[PDB]
């Protein structure tokens, strides 16, 4: 019932990091094992990620993906990985539980993720958790680009999306 102004509140907090980026800049929940976008503004360089919203996609085969999978319990998180393992090694590609579960467990220490060559060779993300919930399902603001854009801008990239998050603490969760 007050679903607009936090739209709103986020919208502003994700344009602010694509303005200072000029990255793809995104908020993204979970769909049961995928990933789900809410937002996407695309880059203005050259050479960016073009999101093809058909896609599905796992979430062990993002950094967001394993944001979002480190709000789960355990049970749940085994269950993901098996089931997406499924799917993902109709393409030769297949995370152990062991080592996913680990890389989990360390996204949920640190507060943030990222990813070099994951899901695609050349592309570099990093993403952080938003302090609220969107419809009962956890929430994530990351951004993507050309993986030498990223790794050069690796400390202020992350910087901006963990001061994002700071700014909305004061922003309500929404069931709409």
């Amino acid at each position: 019932s007050n679903a607009l102004f936090s739209s709103r509140d986020i919208l502003e907090v994700l344009q602010d990091i694509h303005m200072e980026t000029g990255e793809t800049v995104a908020i993204a929940t979970k769909n049961d094992i995928y990933l789900q976008y809410i937002q996407i503004i695309e880059s203005v360089h050259a050479l960016r990620f073009h999101v093809d919203e058909n896609a599905i996609r796992p979430l062990t085969m993002s950094s967001n993906g394993w944001m979002l999978m480190s709000t789960m319990n355990d049970k749940a998180i085994d269950n993901t990985v098996r089931r997406a393992n499924t799917i993902t090694q109709k393409d030769g590609i297949r995370f152990e539980v062991d080592d996913m579960m680990a890389r989990i467990r360390q996204v949920r220490e640190q507060g943030y993720a990222s990813a070099e060559h994951i899901p695609f060779v050349g592309g570099g993300t990093i993403c952080v958790l938003l302090p609220m919930t969107i419809q009962g399902q956890p929430v994530t603001m990351g951004l993507g680009g050309a993986l030498d854009r990223i790794k050069q801008n690796y400390d202020r990239y992350l910087e901006l999306l963990l001061n994002g998050v700071q700014q909305l603490k004061k922003s309500d969760s929404f069931h709409q």
